[PDB]
C-alpha cells in the first residue's frame, strides 16, 4: 500500500485489541454509541501507548550519559496535528490504517478529527516545530520549552468577504498527547521591589504565579528516540490569592484567580507591529523565569561549580520574545547562587545563543523602561549593569566615537527610554544568526554592523529547513513513494540523496508518475473545496497559490494586480486562448492590521466580479483559502503547480512555506529574497522563474526616491486598474471601500508594488508558456524536488549542532522500546 | 483480614498486572520515580476499570427498561473521597489490599493522598451524598444533578486562634473518578427581553453560556449497579464571547470568556444567612435549565403527549436552591411545546417534589423582583401568572380572608418586592416534606400553616438517614466485623437487622468486643492527632465531641459554658477527682458570619489557657479539630464516647452527624431536637442523655419574654463565667476581646444558651457517672447501636420511592459485569 511501514499479522491484531480496549476502558463508550471522535481518541490513545516505553528509555538515557543539553526557547510552536506524524515516526502508519480498516473504520476521516496545536502565528513558530523534529531525529538531547495556550492563533471566517476572528478552543474535547506534570510547578515572580543589603541584592515583596508544565513527547524518526516539549501553564497559588486579607470578599478572592492565570491564556496574534501590551511582557518572563529554574535543577542533578554549565547546557533563543533568559540567569547566578559579575557573565554568554527573523524596524521589540521597572525592577538594574560595561568596551574599542555608543547602547533615548531586546541579545550571546545567507549578510551590513565590527566571530548563518517527514512523506505518501521506487528510502533522513532523481529526468516512466500524483493531488484538492467549502474548481488549471501570513511586504497586493490584469485581458480579448488558471490566496491578518484586512477584502471582492464573470468561463478563478493553518498546508501545497514568493527584495528574511512548495512538485516565481536565492542556486536558475528588483535595485530606489505616480503614468494596464478600484469597480454598493489601498499604493508604498509590477507580469507570461508544454514543465519539476535536499530541517539542525552548541548530530537507533 | 471481602489468587493477580499497566501507560512512570501520589493514582485507575462494565450495562438496561427516572436536584453534594467507598460496594477491598500488598506498599497510606469531593456545606450536601449510594444500592434508575464546582468548600486554617480561608483547589492532580461529556454540552440562556407575538411568548436577545456536563459513577452496594451523577461546567461560546465586533480588543475578548465561567468557578460558603448575590442565582438557573433540557430530551426518547411524563419523571428539589426548575418547566412546556397553560401546570405539579431543610427565616431565599426582571424576565412573568392563579385558589376556598391572600402570595411586598421561593416550591409541589417527624409538624403548625391548611395532603415526613456503607463499614471495619461475627452481614443493606444485636446485651465476649474495637479507634485517633497536627492527647479519657458547622443555634457555645465550668471546679478542689475529658469541637463558619467566627476564636482561647493550667494536667483538654470535613469525619466519630447534639429545641431540622455517632458507639447527651427525638424513641429515652427545654418550653419563655439577666442572677456558676469573660480571663492581651459574644449572650441571644445551662451541667454530670462504670456505659452503647437501624439512608430512600416518587425500591443483582 505504500512504504508506510509493514501491517503485520500480530502487529495489526494487538492493534485492534488495543483499540477497542481505549473505547470501552477510556472512552466510557461501545460500539453503538460511539461517535467518529471518539474513534478517533481510541486510536490516538492506542498510538500514544506505544511512545511511552521510548519515552521514558530516551529521558532514562540522557540521565545516565548526562550528555550537553540543548534548550530551544520559543513563545511559538507551531505543531498542527500529531496523530499521522507520530504514526510515521514509528512506522505504524500501515499497520493502524489495516487495523481500523478491520474495525471497519477510515483512519482518514478519523486523522481529520484532530485538531490543530496552534501555538504559533507562521514561520517562526512552524520552524520551532520542524526544528524539534530534526533534533530528535538526529538524536539530540533537546527540550523544547513554551507556554502552553489555552486559546492559539485564532480561527480564521470569512463574512461578507471580511475576517472575523473566532477564539482557537482547541483543548475543548481534551489533548491525548499531553502529560500534566504538577509534581513539577515552579514559581515565577513579578513586580516586588529591590532590597541592598550587605552582602547583594534582593528581589522582594513580589507577586507569585504558578508554573505547571505539561510534557508532549516528540518521536525522532524510526530511530526509538523520544524527547519532550514542555510547556507552562499559569496557575495561582491558593494561599495569598485568598490569603491577603482584610475584607474584599472571599468569593472576589477566589474568582480574581483568573487575572493570575491569564498569563498563558492566549496566543498574541500580532505578526506585524510590536504592541508591547504588559500581559506579553509577562508571559515571557513567566516562560523563561520557570524554565531556567527547571534548566538549572537539572544541572545541579548531572553528575556548585558553574564553570561546566555552558559545557552540559546550551540556550537557543527564537527571536528576542525570550531574551530575559539573559538578565534572568545573571539574577540567578549573582543574586542567588552568589557568583560574582563577571564569571556570572562569562557562563552566561557562553550558554546563550539569538537567532533573528527580520529586519523591519516595526517589529523590534524595544520596551519602555517604565513597564520593566514595574513589573521586573531587578532584571532593569541588571540591563542597565550589562549596557554600563558593554559600552566601556566599545569605548575601549572605538575611543571617541562617541555615535557609535548612543547606537549600540541598549537602552534607547528620546520620547520614552526603551530597551532594545535585541541589542541585549547580541550582548549576552556567543552567537547570532540570520535564517538565510542573503538576511545574515544584510544583518551585518546594515542593522547590526557596529556589532559585527565590535565582535565578529559573533554572527553566523544558519539557513531555514522544513522537516521532510512532515512536509513529504505525511502530506504526499504518493510522491514518497514513486521517490522511493527507484532510490530508496534512505532519503526521509537525509535529504540529499534526492539529488539521485537528476538521472531520471529523461526517464519517459518518472516523468509520467511525477505527473500522475501531482495530478491526483489537484483532485483530491479540488473535492476537499467542494466538499467542506462547496465552490467547484477546474482541475485541469494551472494551481496558482500564495498562502501565508497576509503582510504588506509579502506583496499579496502585488499578486491582486496580476489577477486583475489577466481578467482586463481577457475581457479585451474574449476569444483569444490563455492557459487556465486556479489561483488561490489565503492567510489570516494579525486583529489590529488594518492595511491586511483590507487586502483580504479586495481578493474577495475580485473573486466575486471575476468568478461569475460568464465571459471568463473556467479561464480564470479567484479563490480565498479559509483559515490557513499548518493541517490546510499539508492540503494545499501538494496539490500546487505555481508558488508565489514575492516579497519586496530585502524584507523577507527566509521564508519556509517556499521550501515546502519546492519539495512538493511546484514550480517557483518569486524575487531574489531570503531562501529564494539559495532554492535557485540550488536548482539553476533556468529552472527558477525569478524577476524583480535585487537588494541593490531597491537601495538605488530608495536613494533617489520611489515615486509610485511614475508607474501610473508609464503603464497603461497599471493605470486602468486603478482606476477601477479608484471608481469603485470592485466594490459597486461601496465605491470607496478601496480608498486606502489606492492611496497607500500611490503615496506611502514602502514595499515598492508598482516598481516590480511589469516584470512580475511578464514573467508570469513566461510560467503559462511552460505550462503549456506538459513534459518540459515535469522536467524541470523534477530538477527542483532533486536538488531541494539542502532545505531540510535535519541539514538546519546538524550545523546549528556544530557551529553553536558544540554537540554531535547521531543517527543511531536507540536500544529498541 | 475482615469482611471486605475474598482475596482471590487469581483476582489479586490480575490486580497487580493492572497496577503496573496504568503505572507505565496512564501515569508514563516507573517504579524509580513513582510518588506515593503515582501510586494512589494507579490504584484508583484500577479499581475505577471495574466501574466501566457495570456503567454501561446499568445505563443500557434503564434505556431497555424504560423505568421511571428520579432526578435529585440539588447544588451540593458533600462526596468526599471515593476510592475506598468503591472497593466496598464492589467488594475489592481486600483483594486491592493484598495486591497492593504484594507489591510492596500500603493501601491505607495511598488512600490518604485522596482529595475529598467537597462540594457542599455540611448536613444538606451529605444528605445527597448518602441518598445516591442508597438509591444505587436499591436499584432506582436516579441521576443526582449539580454543579460541578471547580473550588468546593473552603480548607480551614487557624491563624492565632482565628480561622483562615483558603480556596480548595480539589482538581489540582486531577479527578480519576469523572468522565467529561462535551458532546452533551446545553446552551443556558440569561438576560434579554420578552416578545410577545400572535402564537406565545419569546425570549429573546440573551446572552448564552454553554453547560458542559462530567459524569460520576455512583456504584450501589455489590448489586452491580453503577448509577450516574451529573455535574454542570460552565464554558463560555468561542463565537459571541468574541463575534460581538465593533472595537474593544481581540485579547480582552478572549480573557473576558471567563465572566460567564466564573459560574461554576466555586460553592457558596454561606450557611445561615441568605445574601441574595447574581452570581449564585446564576448558579441556580444554571443547573436548573441545563438539567432540565437533559430530563425532556431523555423523556422524548424514552418509548409528543407529555400527559405522561410525570409517569416517567419523578424530579426532587434539595430546599427552594433549584426551585426555578418549576418556572422552567412551565417555560419550556408552554412556550417551546406549545402546550395549553392548565395542562403544563398539572404536569409540572405532578412531577415536583419539594423538601425543606429549615425553619429559621435569615436562611429561607426570597429573591428580589428586580433580580429575576433583568436575569430571567420571562420566568418572573410565569412566576407571576402562578402567584395569581394560585391566590385565586385560596381566595375561592377562604372567602374573605383578606390576611391569609397577603400570607400566602408568592410575591413579598414592602422595601423591595421579593419572590418566596419556598412558596413558589409549595405552589408547584404535588409533595413537601421535613426531615424529622418533628420538623414536619413544626411546618405544618407554623411556617406552612396556611398552605397546610389549604392543601393538606401536599404534606409529609421523611426522615433523614445516613449510608450505613461509608458510615459504618468504611470507617469502622473493627465494628462492623465484630457485628458480622454474630449476626452477619446481610445488616450492611438492612440495617433493621442491628436490633438483632440486643440480645448481646448481656454477652460478656461482645461487651468486651465492643468496648475494644472502640479503644482501638480512640487510640487511632489519639495518634494521627499527633502525627498531622502534633498535639498529644490521653486515649484513656472521655471523648467529648461536637462536630458540625458552627452556628449559634447549634449552641457550640452553650458546650463553651460547660468546658469552663469543668475547669473552674478542678481549681477550685484541684485534688478532687473527676472523669478525665479530651473535648473536641470543631467546624467551619461561613466567611461573612462573624459570631460564628468569634465563637471559634473562644474554643481556642479556651485551650490554652486550659491545656497549658499544671493543675488540670490531663484531666481537660480542649482541642479545636482543623478543617472539619467529611473525610475527617471518618476518623473523628468512630473514635468518639459522647456526642454532642445541643441545639435550641425547635432549630436543627434533624440533623445527620447524631445518627453517625449513634452507628459508632457513642452515646449522645441533647436536646428533644430534630431527629434527636427519634433516636431516644428508638433506643429508649434510659439509653440516652436528654435536656433542657423543649419545644413548647421555648414557646412559653417567648411569650414570657427571654430575660438572660435572670440566669445571670440565680446561677453563681454561670455569672463567674461571664465574668471571666468580660475581664479578659481568656484574653489577657486582648482584654475585651470576647465583648461581643458577651454582650449578646446577655441581650440578644436568640437561642436562649443561658435557660439551658444549668439542666445541661446536671445531666453531664450524669453521663461522667456511667463513664465510670465501663460494663454498663459499654452495654447502653449496645442498646444505641442495636436500635440505629431506623436511621439508613435505604429506609428514607425506600420511602422517598414510595410515597413520593411511586416507583418500588428492589435489592435485585443486576445480571453480572
Ligand atoms: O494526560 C495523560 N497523558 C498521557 O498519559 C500520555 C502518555 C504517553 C504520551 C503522551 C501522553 N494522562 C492522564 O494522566 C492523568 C494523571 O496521572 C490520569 O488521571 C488520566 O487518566 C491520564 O489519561
Ligand atoms: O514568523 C515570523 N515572526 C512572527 O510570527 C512573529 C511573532 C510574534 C511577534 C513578531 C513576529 N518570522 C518568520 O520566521 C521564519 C522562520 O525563521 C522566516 O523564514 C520568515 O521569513 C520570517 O518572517
Ligand atoms: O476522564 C476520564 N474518565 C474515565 O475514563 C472514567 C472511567 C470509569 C469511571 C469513571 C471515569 N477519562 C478520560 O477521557 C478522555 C477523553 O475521552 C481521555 O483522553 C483520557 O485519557 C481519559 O482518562
Ligand atoms: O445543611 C443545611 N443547609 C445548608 O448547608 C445551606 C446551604 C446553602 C444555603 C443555605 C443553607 N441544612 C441541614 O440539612 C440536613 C439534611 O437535611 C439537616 O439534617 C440539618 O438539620 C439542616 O440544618
Ligand atoms: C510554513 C508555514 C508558514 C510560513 O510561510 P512563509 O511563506 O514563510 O510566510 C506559515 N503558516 C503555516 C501554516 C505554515 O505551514
Ligand atoms: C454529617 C456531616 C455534617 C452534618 O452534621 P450535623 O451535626 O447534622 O450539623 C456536616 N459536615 C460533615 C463533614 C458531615 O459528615
Amino acid at each position: 500500500i505504500s512504504v508506510r511501514g509493514l501491517a503485520g499479522v500480530e502487529n495489526v491484531t494487538e492493534l485492534k485489541k488495543n483499540f477497542n480496549r481505549h473505547l470501552h476502558f477510556t472512552l466510557v463508550k461501545d460500539r453503538n454509541v460511539a461517535t467518529p471522535r471518539d474513534y478517533y481518541f481510541a486510536l490516538a490513545h492506542t498510538v500514544r501507548d506505544h511512545l511511552v516505553g521510548r519515552w521514558i528509555r530516551t529521558q532514562q538515557h540522557y540521565y545516565e550519559k548526562d550528555p550537553k543539553r540543548i534548550y530551544y526557547l520559543s513563545l511559538e510552536f507551531y505543531m498542527g496535528r500529531t496523530l499521522q506524524n507520530t504514526m510515521v515516526n514509528l512506522a505504524l502508519e500501515n499497520a493502524c490504517d489495516e487495523a481500523t480498516y478491520q474495525l471497519g473504520l477510515d483512519m482518514e476521516e478519523l486523522e481529520e478529527i484532530e485538531e490543530d496545536a496552534g501555538l504559533g502565528n507562521g514561520g517562526l513558530g512552524r520552524l520551532a516545530a520542524c526544528f524539534l523534529d530534526s533534533m530528535a531525529t538526529l538524536g539530540l538531547a533537546a527540550y523544547g520549552y513554551g507556554i502552553r495556550y489555552e486559546f492559539g492563533i485564532f480561527n480564521q471566517k470569512i463574512c461578507g468577504g471580511w475576517q472575523m476572528e473566532e477564539a482557537d478552543d482547541w483543548l475543548r474535547y481534551g489533548n491525548p498527547w499531553e502529560k500534566a506534570r504538577p509534581e513539577f510547578t515552579l514559581p515565577v515572580h513579578f513586580y516586588g521591589r529591590v532590597e541592598h543589603t550587605s552582602q547583594g541584592a534582593k528581589w522582594v515583596d513580589t507577586q507569585v504565579v504558578l508554573a505547571m508544565p505539561y510534557d508532549t513527547p516528540v518521536p525522532g524518526y524510526r530511530n526509538n528516540v523520544v524527547n519532550t516539549m514542555r510547556l507552562w501553564s499559569a496557575k495561582a497559588p491558593n494561599d495569598f490569592n485568598l490569603k491577603d486579607f482584610n475584607v474584599g470578599g472571599y468569593i472576589q478572592a477566589v474568582l480574581d484567580r483568573n487575572l493570575a492565570e491569564n498569563i498563558s491564556r492566549v496566543l498574541y496574534p500580532n505578526d506585524n507591529f510590536f504592541e508591547g501590551k504588559e500581559l506579553r511582557l509577562k508571559q515571557e518572563y513567566f516562560v523563561v523565569a520557570a524554565t531556567l529554574q527547571d534548566i538549572i535543577r537539572r544541572f545541579k542533578s548531572s553528575k556548585t561549580n558553574f564553570d561546566a554549565f555552558p559545557d552540559k547546557v546550551a540556550i537557543q533563543l527564537n527571536d528576542t520574545h525570550p531574551s530575559l533568559a539573559i538578565p534572568e540567569l545573571m539574577r540567578v547566578l549573582v543574586d542567588l547562587e552568589r557568583l560574582d559579575w563577571d564569571k556570572a557573565w562569562e557562563v552566561t554568554v557562553k550558554t546563550c545563543a539569538y537567532t533573528n527573523h527580520t529586519v523591519i524596524p516595526e517589529a523590534l521589540e524595544r520596551w519602555p523602561v517604565h513597564l520593566l521597572e514595574t513589573l521586573l525592577p531587578r532584571h532593569l538594574q541588571i540591563i542597565y549593569e550589562i549596557n554600563q560595561r558593554f559600552l566601556n568596551r566599545v569605548a575601549a574599542a572605538f575611543p571617541g566615537d562617541v555615535d557609535r555608543l548612543r547606537r549600540m547602547s541598549l537602552v534607547e533615548e528620546g520620547a520614552v527610554k526603551r530597551i532594545n531586546m535585541a541589542h541585549l541579545c547580541i550582548a549576552g550571546s556567543h552567537a547570532v544568526n540570520g535564517v538565510a545567507r542573503i538576511h545574515s549578510e544584510i544583518l551585518k551590513k546594515t542593522i547590526f554592523k557596529d556589532f559585527y565590527e565590535l565582535e565578529p566571530h559573533k554572527f553566523q548563518n544558519k539557513t531555514n529547513g522544513i522537516t521532510p517527514r512532515r512536509w513529504l512523506v505525511l502530506c504526499n505518501p504518493g510522491l514518497a513513494e514513486i521517490i522511493a521506487e527507484r532510490i530508496g528510502e534512505e532519503y526521509i533522513s537525509d535529504l540529499d540523496q534526492l539529488r539521485k532523481l537528476l538521472s531520471y529526468v529523461d526517464d519517459e516512466a518518472f516523468i509520467r508518475d511525477v505527473a500522475k500524483v501531482k495530478q491526483e493531488n489537484k483532485l483530491k484538492f479540488a473535492a476537499y473545496l467542494e466538499r467542506e467549502y462547496k465552490v467547484h474548481i477546474n482541475p485541469n488549471s494551472l494551481f496558482d497559490v500564495q498562502v501565508k501570513r497576509i503582510h504588506e511586504y509579502k506583496r499579496q497586493l502585488l499578486n491582486c494586480l496580476h489577477v486583475i490584469t489577466l481578467y482586463n485581458r481577457i475581457k479585451k480579448e474574449p476569444n483569444k486562448f490563455v492557459v487556465p488558471r486556479t489561483v488561490m490566496i489565503g492567510g489570516k491578518a494579525a486583529p489590529g492590521y488594518h492595511m491586511a484586512k483590507m487586502i483580504i477584502k479586495l481578493i474577495t471582492a475580485i473573486g466575486d466580479v471575476v468568478n461569475h464573470d460568464p465571459v471568463v468561463g473556467d479561464r480564470l478563478r479567484v479563490i480565498f483559502l479559509e483559515n490557513y493553518r499548518v493541517s490546510l498546508a499539508e492540503k494545499v501545497i501538494p496539490a500546487a503547480d505555481l508558488s508565489e514568493q514575492i516579497s519586496t527584495a530585502g524584507t523577507e528574511a527566509s521564508g519556509t512555506g517556499n521550501m515546502k512548495f519546492m519539495l512538493n512538485g511546484a514550480l517557483t516565481i518569486g524575487t531574489m529574497d531570503g531562501a529564494n536565492v539559495e532554492m535557485a542556486e540550488e536548482a539553476g536558475e533556468e529552472n527558477f522563474f525569478i524577476f524583480g528588483m535585487r537588494v541593490e535595485d531597491v537601495d538605488r530606489l530608495d536613494q533617489r526616491g520611489y515615486n509610485a505616480q511614475e508607474y501610473y503614468d508609464r503603464i497603461p494596464e497599471l493605470r486602468q486598474i486603478i482606476e477601477q478600484l479608484s471608481s469603485g469597480f470592485f466594490s459597486p454598493k461601496q465605491p470607496d471601500l478601496f480608498k486606502d489601498i489606492v492611496n497607500m499604493l500611490m503615496h506611502h508604498d514602502r514595499f515598492k508594488v508598482f516598481a516590480d509590477y511589469e516584470e512580475y507580469v511578464k514573467c508570469q507570461e513566461r510560467v503559462s508558456a511552460l505550462y503549456k508544454n506538459p513534459r518540459e514543465w515535469t522536467r524541470m519539476v523534477i530538477r527542483n524536488i532533486a536538488t531541494s535536499g539542502k532545505f531540510s530541517s535535519d541539514r538546519t539542525i546538524a550545523q546549528y549542532a556544530r557551529e553553536i552548541w558544540g554537540v554531535e548530530p547521531s543517527r543511531q537507533r536507540l536500544p529498541a522500546p
